[PDB]
């Protein structure tokens, strides 16, 4: 029913989980969904729909970039009912004692997109997520007994980047992650007028070269989404 | 001493409430501090510190704007060991339910300042505050039974702007509150390490043309101080 | 292998089809190639390697969006040895003139992305094919009887443009599809010396609403692919 | 009255002198002029008026940086019917053969501020001064035995730079001395249609008093 | 007339050679054009219409730098019905294995000017030549045995540059030349309708600081100046 | 000689007068200087060398548009010890109540050009004339009766410009004239150490105003000459 997005209103959630890998999307209903219906395959972004501990929750594929999350969140806001966006993403570090597989929490994303610069009559945008999201995430954290840290994230738009200098920038202003998404849908919520919160695992140092496989962020990165789904029930109250 | 402080370490407490006014941090060091000596009037920016409720805590004006207040936060972080920033300041508002007197919280700040894009090497920087100092506010008008709104300030260049369509996008992007400070001490505290966070009251709104006069900005905003107050507590645990 | 690819070096033709959809990958694969394998489905981003007319070619999505295509593009000519990348793509006209199922090729490509700024020290590089891609791709498409235009392409960040006017001056311009890539391909092109071609067929006239049969689009779609399989022969002398 | 100055129309002088620092304003409202009176204590602002030699003068700070000084001069010139402003401050050198107490008057101003840009539709405005109140303080000084220098100022936002990387640059153009205001007050002459001039001290690389009598005297020129 | 060019309708070809120098618009009229008349000597810019091979050709100087030509080629346009301009110059070169003598086809022209962007809101114009045009000339400088290098022109406001390392950048992304006007004329072209090509011959190497003998850039340039006019021919047909 | 002027040192004064336009050299040169004699005549930019009152003077036209005469003021200053450069030249003006043959003084040069921005990194450069010059110049105005207005230009890149918007902004910001090199002679001068000064003549109003235009002056082109020339002599003392 919308130009991405073969579904009807009512086959998504009012919360929908998002990361950028549709097989991820696939690996979360599959593991941590019950009764997992696929209600979008559209270009082989896949989003499902099922429910977690009895409440409704959907997951679905971003895409990579600023571009193809602000796409998807969009139609999902507009044309869906969707009221939340959690990115559950990966992300690369700067920072000396971040390490692999770490949680970070985006209350705000940098980026050096030019998109928020679009909406925003060319001054600076402060990117930021919903801040009731950010605490139902940093509690269920807590309660989960996961360390997660909250901070700025950096969303570029080109993955290989000339300019490797920007990456000390990025550490000497405390930049926790570097990922592609979080300051687009930052600006499609406050655009459109829903909520946002994206988390990342740390999935590669910049610095050390230290990396996983391609595999381990399919299926593997599950602390974050064990916060994010029990984020939700958070925030329902 | 610092160029714009005649003060030595220690004179100063850890944490630092800062309005733009000094007559503004004068009225608070002596109605909310025991105890409270001067510990700056250099061009007449007075500061002082005290002791609430047992807590050292210290009151300095920063003057108006993005250069002024940077100076300020640079020099007490670099050579008054301090580690938090409460901006305590006015904003004006765009959003039709935000009212006169009403506090707001700014976990993130626009701007239409060039001074984060010098530092970030020309793209987007997140100005954003500490997220536990937010908590710790947003915990403390909730005790104080005070209302409090959490979102994106806007720190402005020009209080006289020649751009007034540039506040239809501001209100478009829920845009709390207009001052001229907050995304500068953000970006000060992210280059120098520190933990910032600006609290406002609205002292007019823009579209309704409403406005509390100079003397009620200079001593009658006391909500906010009480929540900063109490938040530094929680944050001391 | 690479993050983004599944593969080694030798599963991927010197030149590589890439439309944005990875499902049409697949559909190129099984349609017009023979003995056709997966190479990669890392993120679900299908890749095929396989032979047309007795040369080896492959077929692979881009996604959506500059920083998603940049990617994939990037990695294929630096890890898997790909001289010309052929992207095979939607867009949408703004000219009157310019009619669905029309065939554009992009000798340049426009955009509101700032990465070939990023590249390029903040000023103009201009984004445009190679020149014996464009020759091959015209000629192919003579030698098939279809007409097609040659000219600028708009590669745009937002799908969803809170922008409506830019549309009227991409009209003044001459502008002949608006897609949301070739610019970001041809930077990359540049980046890493190789070679690449963007060829679109309209889907869409923006300012209506108007589209055509699912047939009708299959069968330009295949013009377009022969299009560009054969114009990879002319290339090969 | 407006949101930050506590007067009335008639309080201020048609012309103002403004150092950034409020308590050189009280300096030079008790040292040169006669019959000074405080007219503005909003946010501890100073603001004086009185005579020099039988003219009506007013003197006030103005705070540091652009959008401090943007606030008060505008509000002057729009409430107050001030024609005039000088501003009246210390800069830094840049230039060797510009020397550590020398009065340069800033006849431009460049700036790493986004405000002009905003007025100009992200075009360069030559932030400048108004011509004749540039050639009253060349004179006047010149009467006092100075030779004032005019030129460029440099108007920075950032006090503390992140990088440094501008210095060499200002010094390569051929900037006199590095403060935080005067593009800012010459945006804001432009933009009401008042005249501006800033005039220096070099503080590094009285004098102070020297400088204000070039102010002063330049007025009286001025005004015939 | 126009404020620039002291002649009526018909005093031009509908196709004009444009060489910076007005004394090279000259030489061209003299030495390949056929009862060649001089048709403007405002400013000094003399022009120039006469016959190659019976087809009517004007050329006419064009000045130094991107303003000036765009004053020009936009009077030509508007007033004198002028449908294509051919730019035919000297360029420097950065990559090591581009060679003095070597002609380079500008079928896109980098620039570090504003002009485009002022045209194009602010985004990045790319700024092209009409790609028959550019086929045409490729064709003629093969017929006439010479392999023209068809890529970037980089269009630089600046013939002393303060900025040497720009030239490192426009290595990097492979710029074929470096002169002062491709850019500028493309921009005119698109903005008024019209079509445009630049053709220069390296006559300085940037970094080895070599420049072309006397007898070599007369060889040379007349090489160029026969492609030009044979192009033409081409076109025709 | 340079690589745009052949002479060598000491056939230029050491103050050079320069109109855009050779051909006005040329009348300048045989109407006030005795001896004169050309200097120059490669691309047809005259330049001549003579004496005023037995002051040697030289005057040379300079091209249009700021990267034109920048090539000449860069050379003439670097290689020909040129001291003070006096652009002598047309504008247009954009304030009703400026009249036609009104004698325009530039202190400052506003510009929509990049070329400043490139010399002082993306920052502001405000483009001055020499006080001095400006003095002399205004000194000689009144020695002849002539009022000269001493303000700001605006130096624009495009003599067809699409924002015809951006007059209404110079209107508004005080703007005496509109011409097309100011900005950039300025830029020049301050870059290489020398003096520049540019005096206009107003040749015409631009856009329609409500109101009606003051009248006209009785200035003559021949007063703004003497004005240039006689305002050397008294810098000379
Ligand atoms: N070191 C890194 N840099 C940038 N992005 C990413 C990511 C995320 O993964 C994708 C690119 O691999 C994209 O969606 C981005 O947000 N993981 N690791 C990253
Ligand atoms: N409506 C408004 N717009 C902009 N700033 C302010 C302020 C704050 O007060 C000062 C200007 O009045 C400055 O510090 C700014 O942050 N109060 N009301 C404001
Ligand atoms: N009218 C339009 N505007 C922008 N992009 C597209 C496309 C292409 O389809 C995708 C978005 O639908 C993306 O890859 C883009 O290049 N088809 N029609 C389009
Ligand atoms: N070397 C220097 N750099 C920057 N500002 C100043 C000043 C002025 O002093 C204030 C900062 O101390 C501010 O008003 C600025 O304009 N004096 N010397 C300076």
């Amino acid at each position: 029913a919308t130009p991405h997005i073969n579904a009807e209103m009512g086959d998504f959630a009012d919360v929908v989980l998002m990361p950028g890998d549709p097989l991820r999307a696939k690996y979360i209903a599959e593991t941590f969904l019950e009764d997992a219906r696929e209600v979008n395959n559209v270009r082989g972004m896949l989003g499902f729909t099922g429910t977690y501990k009895g409440r409704k929750i959907s997951v679905m594929g971003h895409g990579m970039g600023i571009p193809s999350c602000s796409i998807y969140t969009k139609e999902l806001i507009t044309d869906f009912g969707v009221k939340k966006i959690i990115r559950v993403g990966s992300c690369g570090a700067v920072l000396p004692h971040v390490k692999l597989r770490d949680v970070v929490i985006g209350m705000g994303a940098c980026t050096d997109s030019k998109v928020n610069r679009i909406r925003f009559k060319d001054h600076d945008f402060a990117a930021i997520a919903d801040f009731d999201m950010v605490r139902n995430a940093v509690d269920a954290a807590k309660a989960l007994g996961i360390d997660a840290r909250v901070g700025n994230l950096f969303s570029a738009d080109l993955f290989y980047s000339p300019d490797g200098e920007m990456f000390d920038v990025m550490e000497k202003y405390g930049i926790l992650g570097v990922e592609m998404e979080a300051a687009g849908i930052y600006g499609v919520a406050a655009e459109f007028g829903a909520k946002a919160l994206t988390i990342c695992t740390v999935s590669a140092h910049i610095r050390t070269h230290e990396q996983t496989t391609a595999a381990e962020a399919q299926t593997t990165f599950n602390d974050m989404i064990k916060i994010a789904l029990e984020s939700v029930l958070l925030g329902d109250k």
